[PDB]
C-alpha cells in the first residue's frame, strides 16, 4: 500500500526519528513494543466517545474553592452568550449544566457552547463551576465570555485502516574485548544489576590501554540461572580509577527467553547517577565509539521463564520505619525487620516502597514469595489513591513489571485534569522502565488517545524527548507512532501544522544567533517576511496553550534581544475572530538555555499551587509556559504587562549596583491607575511573593539574580530562566528591600503588610510540608530525568533539610522565619555580589 507508505513519511517527520531505522538495534523489541500497542491503540479508539473526544471538555472534580466561592455575585454566575455582534448576559447557578443552559436561552427567549477566541467547549454532563475556563475566569476576575456555535464533526477524528528455573549452574559472559578507533591500563567491570541493586560483580585483568584490547575470559558469577530476575541488566564498564563507557543489555528478553548469543553492543561515554546511565539502547555513533564484543552460551538453547504477633518495640521500630521520607536509606537491620513482619506491612501502603526495597532479587524462592504477597494487595487496591506513593513505585529502584504495575492501577483512577498534572513527569518515568513495552507506556497512550489535552501534550513531552535523547529516543519514538495512528487525521493535521511553523521559527532563531545591532534588525524583519508569504500555514495551534490559535505575525513588534543567548521576542495575531480582544500571543524562542529543566521546574510550580488549592490558599504563582523543542533549545510564553527587577533599577538608577530601596513600590504606584488597583497590586505583590519565597526555597533555586525575576504592572511577581541557575550549578531566597519597602518595612521593622507575609509564608511552607513524600520523589526524579550532572544523591537529599522532615509543625515555622530574617540580614550584599559577578566579573 502506497498511501499507507507515503503515511510513515510523515509519522517519520511528526516524530524526528525514524522508527524503522534497525541500524541500532540487537533484538526485535522495538518491532515486538510497536506491534504490542497495536491492541491498546485498537481498544481506545475504538472505546472513545466520538463526540466528547471532539470538543475535549476541560473538567475538574475537586470541590470549587473557597477563595474562588467569595468571588460569587450570590449562588450566581453571569455567562455572556454571544452570536455575530449580539451578546446577552444570563444569571446562572453554579451548579447548572451545559445543556439547561441552552433550555435557558431556548425557552428563556443542536447548537454547542464554545468560548470566546479558544478551542474550548463547555459540553457534558458536568456543573458549569467545574469547567477549568469558569474556575480561571473566576480567579482574575474576568468575564465569562461564550459565542455559541455549532458542534465539530467526530468523524474528523478519523483514524486510518489498520525452563529458567531448572538449571542450577552459575551464570556466566565471555568477554572477547572493546575497541575505541582513536586515542593507560583498562578493565571491564560486569554488574548483574535489578534496579539500582548490584546483585553480582566481576572484573576483567588490567590490560594495556589500546585501540583493540582483548581476553577471552569466561566471567563467572556467584548467581545462579535460575535465581535472576525478569527486569535483570548486565551493567558493562570500562575504568582505566575513572568510568569512560557503559552500556546494558537486558538478560531476560521482552519474550521471557535468557540471552544467548553474540553481541557487539556500542557504548555511552561519560560527560562532565542519572536515567541515561540506565538504557538499554546502544551508542548510535558507531564511527567514534566503544563498542564491547561478549559471548552468552548459545547451549541446546531456548532456556525461557514461566502472619502472626509482634512485640511491641518491633511493632514501634516497623513504625518509625514505615513514617520514614522516601529519601532515608535502609539498613540491612530495617530491610531484615520489614521483610520478616511483610504480612503486618502489607497493612501499610505506605510501606510498600520500603517493604519492597527489602526484597532479595537475586533470589527465585524470595521473589516467588514477593508474588504471594502481592496476591494479599487488598489494602493497597482499595486505599485511596497517592501520587507521592505511586512515583515512589516507579522510579528507578524499582525493576519488576509487578510492582511497578500496581502503582499503573493506581493511576488508572486519576481524572483527567490530575494526568495532565502529573504527565510531565509520568512521560519522564518511562526512563525507568526495564522494557520499552510496559503498564507506563500503555497507560499514556491510553490517556492521550482518550483525550484531546493530555494528547497534545503528549506528544510535545515526546517529541521534545526524541528530539534531544540518544539514550532513548528509539523508546520514545515508538510512543509516539503508537500515539499519531490513533488521534485522528483532525490531529494528525493540527500537529503538521505546529512541527511546520516550529521547525521554520528555529531555523530563524540559530541564524540570527550567529550574528553576535542596527544590521542584524534588519535581517530578522526580511527572514520574518518570508515565511508568512505562502509556505508557513496561516494559523496554529498554540504548543504551551492548546486552546490558542496563533495566526499571523506582528512583524512590527517582533525583535531580537539584547543578551549573550540572542532570543526572539515574537508576536501572533489570534487566528480567532471570536477573540474578545485584539492582543497578541507573545512566544520568545531561544537556543541556550536547557529549557527541559524550565519545563520540570514549572510543572512543580503547578502542582505545589494545587497543594495550595486544597488548604484555602492562592499564593499567585505565573509558571508560564515553556515548551523544549530540541537541544538547549525551545519557546518560552511572554507574561504581559512585565518587567525585570533589575531594569527597574536601571531606570530609576542606571547600569550600576547602587540599589535604592524606593524603587519598586514607586514603579508600582507610576504603574496603577487608581489606589484602589495599587493596593490590590500591592496584595498581589505580598502573595505572590511569599509563594516564590517558599516554592523557590523548597526547590534550592532561591540565590538569584534581579535580571530572573519579573514582576508585572499589576503586582504580580515571578521568576524566570530555571535552566540557567540548573544549566552550570549566599540567600535562601530573594526578599529584598525594594520588596520589603513595599510592604512598609525600611530596615528591622514590622507592618500589617509584611506580618501578613509572614503569616501567608507560614501557611504555605507548612501546606507543602503535608506533601512530603510526593514533593521528595517529584525532586528526585527531576533531578534523575532531566538534571545534568547535579545529581550525586547529595544534591538530591538538600529536599529534606528544605522540607526540615523530622520536625515538629512549631519548629518548622521558626525555621522558615530564620530564613526570612537572614533575608533582612543581606539586605542587598547577594545581589551587589551577583551584579559583580554576571555583569561585570
Ligand atoms: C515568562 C516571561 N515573560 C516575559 N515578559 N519576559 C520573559 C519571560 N521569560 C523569560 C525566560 C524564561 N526562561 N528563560 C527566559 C525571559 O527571558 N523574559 C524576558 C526577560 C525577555
Amino acid at each position: 500500500s502506497e498511501e499507507s507508505q507515503a503515511f510513515q513519511r510523515q509519522l517519520t517527520a511528526l516524530i524526528g526519528y525514524d522508527v524503522t531505522d534497525v541500524s541500532n538495534v540487537h533484538d526485535d523489541e522495538l518491532e515486538f513494543t510497536r506491534r504490542g500497542l497495536v491492541t491498546p491503540r485498537m481498544a481506545e479508539v475504538a472505546s472513545r466517545d466520538p463526540k466528547l473526544y471532539a470538543m475535549h471538555p476541560w473538567v475538574t472534580s475537586k470541590p470549587l474553592p473557597e477563595y474562588l466561592w467569595k468571588k460569587i455575585a450570590n449562588n450566581c454566575i453571569f455567562i455572556v452568550i454571544h452570536r455575530s455582534t449580539t451578546s446577552q448576559t444570563i444569571k446562572v447557578s453554579p451548579d447548572d449544566t451545559p445543556g439547561a443552559i441552552l433550555q435557558s436561552f431556548f425557552t428563556k427567549m443542536d447548537f454547542v457552547l464554545r468560548v470566546c477566541g479558544r478551542d474550548e467547549y463547555l459540553v457534558g454532563e458536568t456543573p458549569i463551576k467545574n469547567f477549568q475556563w469558569v474556575r480561571h475566569c473566576l480567579k482574575n476576575g474576568e468575564e465569562i465570555h461564550v459565542v455559541l456555535d455549532t458542534p465539530p464533526d467526530p468523524a474528523l477524528d478519523e483514524v486510518r485502516k489498520e525452563s529458567l528455573w531448572d538449571c542450577d549452574r552459575k551464570f556466566r559472559v565471555k568477554i572477547r574485548g572493546i575497541d575505541i578507533p582513536v586515542l593507560l591500563t583498562v578493565f571491564v567491570e560486569a554488574n548483574i544489576q535489578h534496579g539500582q541493586q548490584v546483585l553480582c560483580q566481576r572484573r576483567t585483568s588490567p590490560k594495556p590501554f589500546t585501540e583493540e584490547v582483548l581476553w577471552n575470559v569466561w566471567l563467572e558469577f556467584s548467581i545462579k540461572i535460575k535465581d535472576l530476575p525478569k527486569g535483570a541488566l548486565l551493567n558493562l564498564q570500562i575504568y582505566c580509577v575513572q568510568l569512560l563507557y557503559y552500556v546494558n543489555l537486558l538478560l531476560i528478553d521482552h519474550r521471557f527467553l535468557l540471552r544467548r548469543g553474540e553481541y557487539v553492543l556500542h557504548m555511552w561515554q561519560i560527560s562532565g547517577f542519572n536515567a541515561d546511565k540506565l538504557t538499554s539502547a546502544t551508542n548510535p555513533d558507531k564511527e567514534n565509539s566503544m563498542s564491547i564484543s561478549i559471548l552468552l552460551d548459545n547451549y541446546c538453547h531456548p532456556i525461557a521463564l514461566p502472619r502472626a504477633e509482634m512485640p511491641n518495640q518491633l511493632r514501634k521500630q516497623l513504625e518509625a520505619i514505615i513514617a520514614t521520607d522516601p529519601l532515608n536509606p535502609l539498613t540491612a537491620e530495617d530491610k531484615e525487620l520489614l521483610w520478616h513482619f511483610r504480612y503486618e506491612s502489607l497493612k501499610h501502603p505506605k510501606a510498600y516502597p520500603k517493604l519492597f526495597s527489602s526484597v532479595k532479587w537475586g533470589q527465585q524462592e524470595i521473589v516467588a514469595k514477593t508474588y504471594q504477597l502481592l496476591a494479599r494487595r487488598e489494602v493497597w487496591d482499595q486505599s485511596a489513591l497517592d501520587v507521592g506513593l505511586t512515583m515512589q513505585l516507579l522510579d528507578c529502584n524499582f525493576s519488576d513489571e509487578n510492582v511497578r504495575a500496581i502503582a499503573v492501577q493506581k493511576l488508572e483512577s486519576l481524572e483527567d485534569d490530575d494526568v495532565l498534572h502529573y504527565l510531565l513527569q509520568l512521560v519522564q518515568a518511562v526512563k525507568f522502565e526495564p522494557y520499552h513495552d510496559s503498564a507506563l507506556a500503555r497507560f499514556l497512550l491510553k490517556r492521550g488517545l482518550r483525550n484531546k489535552r493530555i494528547g497534545h501534550f503528549l506528544f510535545w513531552f515526546l517529541r521534545s524527548e526524541i528530539a534531544q535523547s540518544r539514550h532513548y529516543q528509539q523508546r520514545f519514538a515508538v510512543i509516539l507512532e503508537a500515539y499519531l495512528r490513533g488521534c485522528g487525521t483532525a490531529m494528525l493535521h493540527d500537529f503538521t501544522q505546529q512541527v511546520q511553523v516550529i521547525e521554520m521559527l528555529q531555523k530563524v532563531t540559530l541564524d540570527i544567533k550567529s550574528l553576535s545591532s542596527s544590521q542584524v534588525i534588519s535581517q530578522l524583519k526580511q527572514k520574518l517576511e518570508n515565511l508568512q508569504n505562502s509556505q508557513l500555514p496561516e494559523s496554529f495551534r498554540v504548543p504551551y496553550d492548546p486552546g490558542l490559535k496563533a495566526g499571523a505575525l506582528a512583524i512590527e513588534k517582533c525583535k531580537v534581544m539584547a543578551s549573550k543567548k540572542k532570543p526572539l521576542w515574537l508576536e501572533f495575531k489570534c487566528a480567532d475572530p471570536t477573540a474578545l480582544s485584539n492582543e497578541t500571543i507573545g512566544i520568545i524562542f531561544k537556543h541556550g538555555d536547557d529549557l527541559r529543566q524550565d519545563m520540570l521546574i514549572l510543572q512543580i510550580l503547578r502542582i505545589m499551587e494545587s497543594i495550595w488549592e486544597t488548604e484555602s490558599l492562592d499564593l499567585c504563582l505565573l509558571p508560564y509556559g515553556c515548551i523544549s523543542t530540541g537541544d538547549k533549545i525551545g519557546m518560552i510564553e511572554i507574561v504581559k504587562d512585565a518587567t525585570t527587577i533589575a531594569k527597574i533599577q536601571q531606570s530609576t538608577v542606571g547600569n550600576t549596583g547602587a540599589f535604592k530601596d524606593e524603587v519598586l513600590n514607586h514603579w508600582l504606584k507610576e504603574k496603577s491607575p487608581t489606589e484602589e488597583k495599587f493596593q490590590a497590586a500591592v496584595e498581589r505583590f505580598v502573595y505572590s511573593c511569599a509563594g516564590y519565597c517558599v516554592a523557590t526555597f523548597v526547590l534550592g533555586i532561591g540565590d538569584r539574580h534581579n535580571d530572573n525575576i519579573m514582576i508585572t504592572e499589576t503586582g504580580n511577581l515571578f521568576h524566570i530562566d530555571f535552566g540557567h541557575i540548573l544549566g552550570n550549578y549566599r540567600v535562601p531566597f530573594v526578599l529584598t528591600p525594594d520588596f520589603l519597602f513595599v510592604m512598609g518595612t525600611s530596615g528591622k521593622k514590622t507592618s500589617p503588610h509584611f506580618q501578613k507575609f509572614q503569616d501567608i509564608c507560614v501557611k504555605a511552607y507548612l501546606a507543602l510540608r503535608h506533601h512530603t513524600n510526593l514533593l521528595i520523589i517529584l525532586f528526585s526524579m527531576m533531578l534523575m530525568t532531566g538534571m545534568p550532572q547535579l545529581t550525586s544523591k547529595e544534591d538530591i537529599e538538600y529536599i529534606r533539610d528544605a522540607l526540615t522532615v523530622g520536625k515538629n509543625e512549631e519548629d518548622a515555622k521558626k525555621y522558615f522565619l530564620d530564613q526570612i530574617e537572614v533575608c533582612r540580614d543581606k539586605g542587598w550584599t547577594v545581589q551587589f555580589n551577583w551584579f559583580l559577578h554576571l555583569v561585570l566579573g
